[PDB]
């Protein structure tokens, strides 16, 4: 998970970011940079959201894999990045 | 495409980027700053995918609407902007 803890660092300098969760397999939410709950609702949510990613990927292109996900919206943005076995989160403002 | 033209002359400056293709509502890739048919695939494909998101920030909360996408996979990474009616498409590849 150290490594995460890098590719989680990292955003931690970028401008906006807030916060930053990191949950698991299972579906749970590890560790939680954030207020308290943020990490709980991301991890119900984004937990199914990124999936529904990863397995797209191999529809439009078995051999293009997944590794990293980025979307932008009105409230703010959100980074995130499905380690091997685990994934992050960023809720990053824009305009800050 | 003005407005786009300086949304898009951005990612022009980033290093990996490498093309870049614009869209407008009807799914039809107006411009194309990318192979000849690379255009027509990120032109029909990335419009269903940035639909999933623009979908899911409303049921989290539909006061939240999208803005524009970014995804990364293992060759490189796609960036994307839909404005009123006119959606962007950018390949840079990441490891600056």
């Amino acid at each position: 998970m150290a490594e995460v803890e890098e590719t989680l660092k990292r955003l931690q300098s970028q401008k906006g970011v807030q916060g930053i969760i990191v949950v698991n397999t299972e579906g749970i939410p590890i560790k939680s940079t954030m207020d308290n709950p943020t990490t709980t609702q991301y991890a119900s949510l984004m937990h199914s959201f990124i999936l529904k990613a990863r397995s797209t990927v191999r529809d439009i292109d078995p051999q293009n894999d997944l590794t990293f996900l980025r979307i932008r919206s009105k409230k703010n943005e959100i980074m995130v990045a499905p380690d091997k076995d685990y994934f992050l989160i960023v809720i990053q403002n824009p305009t800050e």
